[PDB]
């Protein structure tokens, strides 16, 4: 039935590897969120990074990617809905990334997400 | 040290009280894009805490919000050592953590957000 791709989030925060751990918390602070999803200059998809990492490492780090966490689970565009919420509900993933086929970060199914999906069969 | 919770809490937790309806619920969850909803009677005391997870499993048998409240809420007060606290949500994986006055009144949260806040200060 239902893909990921119509009831994500289509704003999902990102940064570039280049950039340093004062500017990754910058972001972070104003758009509201624990983690970030890094992404090139082509806008593909390559790691996320967290506040705790940037607080461990914060003394010895310059910069995003001396950080970065490259193995995340995305999960494609079309991929069907009910397997990224399962995951969510009850594998304990904290929100999940979308990317098209070309890998590229497209959005973000947030527990929020949930809401918009519970809110509709109502 | 003995930095506070207070301090850095975000002042703007959501609640509902226990009459509103489960569609009613729901609804202040999407707009204020949050999973649960934080219960508090007419005088803002804190009661409980309600889910889209309890919301979604309980929709065709329950009219109102108090049919699925969580009266077990992990709290704490406005002058706690948010060290204590902090830890609490690293470590022991709690999602955020509501701060109340002496009288049990909501008065805040600590969500994953606080903990960029501390980190942003800390540079
Ligand atoms: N009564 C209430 N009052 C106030 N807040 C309430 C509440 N009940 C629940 N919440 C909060 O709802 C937020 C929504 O969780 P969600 O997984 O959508 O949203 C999470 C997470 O999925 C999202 N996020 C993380 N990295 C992201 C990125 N790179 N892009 C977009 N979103 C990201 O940022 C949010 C931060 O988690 P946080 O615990 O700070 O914020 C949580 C939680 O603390």
């Amino acid at each position: 039935v239902t893909q990921v791709a119509q009831i994500m989030n289509t704003n999902p925060v990102s940064i570039t590897a280049d950039k340093s751990l004062q500017a990754a918390i910058t972001v972070m602070k104003e758009k509201r969120v624990d983690t970030l999803l890094v992404v090139d200059e082509g806008n593909v998809l390559k790691g996320f990074i967290d506040v705790e990492q940037i607080d461990l490492n914060r003394r010895t780090a310059t910069s995003v990617m001396d950080i970065i966490e490259k193995n995340v689970f995305y999960v494609y565009e079309d991929t069907l809905l009910r397997d990224t919420v399962q995951r969510i509900l009850k594998r304990g993933y904290k929100y999940i990334p979308v990317v098209d086929k070309d890998k590229r970060l497209v959005g973000i199914v947030t527990r929020a997400s949930l809401v918009d999906i519970v809110y509709d069969s109502i």
